[PDB]
C-alpha cells in the first residue's frame, strides 16, 4: 500500500510481556527485502550470528508454512499472500533456521542468540511434546526455566511456601510445565516434586540453565534438523525422507531410529537450480551441483511450496558455511527453470526498515 507497509514480526528476543506477544512492529518501504527486515530486528539486539536467522510465514488456520528467502521483497510477498487470505490470518515469525556445526558452543559467545534459540526451542517443546515426554523430564525442564527466569532468586527460596505460592497462584505453573503434569499430580505432591527437582539446578546461572535444558531435551526431541518427504533422482525417482541439519548435512533416512545416511556436506554444494515440471499439477524440482560429483543431486518435492522451503534451507546453509551474504541459487535460463518468487526485478530511501517501539 502506501501507509499499509507496517509489518508485525513475532520473535524470541525476551522482554517482560507475555511470550506469545514478543514481536516488533516495523515500518518498511516498497523495496525493503526480507534480509532488511531480519537485519534490523537482530541488530537491535546486538546479535553476532545474523546468518542463522530466517523469516517464516504461516497461515493461522493451516499447517502450511512459507520460508521467505532473504532476497524476496516484503511488499511482493505481502501482496502475493494477501491474494490467498487477508492480512489478519498470516503470522510472520523470525526464527533461527540455519545452525552452525557446534551451534551451542558458538551461541554461548552470542548471548542474545543463545537466548533466542532457547526461547524458540522451548516454545516448540511446550507446544509439541511437553504433554507427552516423561514427567521427570518435564519437571526438570520446567525447573530449569524457573532457575533461568528468576536469576537473582536465592537457590533455596522455593522451599518457602509463600514463595512457591506466588508461582502457583499468581504466575501460573503453566508458564513452565505442561497441562498434563499439573492435571495429574496432587497440588501438595507437585509442590514437593518441584522443590526437590529444583535443588539439583539451584546453583546454575542463566547460561548454564539454558545449556542444561538443551542437554535434557536433545534425547527426546530433535530441534537441530528438519526433515522432508521428497524424491531423489533424474531418471529413476526414489521416494525418501531427507534429514537436513548441522550434524547430517544433507542425509536420507532408512529405518526408524537408524543413523541417517549421508549424501553431501553443505560446503560441497556449488549451485542450486530451481525448476518446475510442465504438468497441469506442476512439480517443484531442485538440482544441487555437488563438488566432486559429476551428476547433480536432483530432488523432487511434493509441491512448489515445499521445494521453495527446501531451497531456502539449503541456500541458507550454503551462505552460512561459506561466510557468504549472497545466494547460491542460480538464475533460470532454460525451459521450465524458475527463480524463487517475489524477488524484485538518510531514512527516506525506499528499502528503509524502522522499528516502531
Amino acid at each position: 500500500g502506501a501507509m499499509e507497509r507496517v509489518l508485525k514480526v513475532f520473535h524470541y528476543f525476551e522482554n517482560s510481556s507475555e511470550p506469545t506477544t514478543w514481536a516488533s512492529i516495523i515500518r518498511h518501504g516498497d523495496a525493503t527485502d526480507v534480509r532488511g527486515i531480519i537485519q534490523k530486528i537482530v541488530d537491535c539486539h546486538k546479535v553476532k550470528n545474523v546468518a542463522c536467522y530466517g523469516l517464516r510465514l504461516s497461515h493461522l488456520q493451516s499447517e502450511e508454512v512459507h520460508w521467505l528467502h532473504l532476497d524476496m521483497g516484503v511488499s511482493n510477498v505481502r501482496e502475493k499472500f494477501e491474494l490467498a487470505h487477508p492480512p489478519e490470518e498470516w503470522k510472520y515469525e523470525l526464527r533461527i533456521r540455519y545452525l552452525p556445526k557446534g551451534f551451542l558452543n558458538q551461541f554461548t559467545e552470542d548471548k542474545p542468540t543463545l537466548n533466542f534459540f532457547y526461547q524458540q526451542v522451548k516454545n516448540d517443546y511446550m507446544l509439541e511434546i511437553a504433554d507427552q515426554v516423561d514427567q521427570e523430564i518435564a519437571l526438570k525442564l520446567g525447573c530449569l526455566e524457573i532457575r533461568r527466569s528468576y536469576g537473582e532468586m536465592r537457590g533455596n527460596a522455593l522451599e518457602k511456601k509463600s514463595n512457591y505460592e506466588v508461582l502457583e497462584k499468581d504466575v501460573g505453573l503453566r508458564r513452565f510445565f505442561p497441562k498434563s503434569l499439573l492435571d495429574s499430580v496432587k497440588a501438595k505432591t507437585l509442590r514437593k516434586l518441584i522443590q526437590q527437582t529444583f535443588r539439583q539446578f539451584a546453583n546454575l546461572n542463566r547460561e548454564e540453565s539454558i545449556l542444561k535444558f538443551f542437554e535434557i531435551l536433545s534425547p527426546v526431541y530433535r530441534f537441530d534438523k528438519e526433515c522432508f518427504k521428497c524424491a531423489l533422482g533424474s531418471s529413476w525417482i526414489i521416494s525418501v525422507e531427507l534429514a537436513i541439519g548441522p550434524e547430517e548435512g544433507i542425509s536420507y533416512l532408512t529405518d526408524k531410529g537408524a543413523n541417517p545416511t549421508h549424501l553431501a556436506d553443505f560446503n560441497q554444494v556449488q549451485t542450486i537450480q530451481y525448476s518446475n515440471s510442465e504438468d497441469k499439477d506442476r512439480k517443484g524440482m531442485l538440482q544441487l551441483k555437488i563438488a566432486g560429483a559429476p551428476e547433480p543431486l536432483t530432488v523432487t518435492a511434493p509441491s512448489l511450496t515445499i521445494a521453495e522451503n527446501m531451497a531456502d534451507l539449503i541456500d541458507g546453509y550454503c551462505r552460512l558455511v561459506n561466510g557468504a551474504t549472497q545466494s547460491f541459487i542460480i538464475r533460470p535460463q532454460k525451459e521450465g527453470e524458475r527463480a524463487l518468487p517475489s524477488i524484485p526485478k538518510v531514512s527516506e530511501t525506499d528499502d528503509y526498515a524502522e522499528i516502531i517501539d
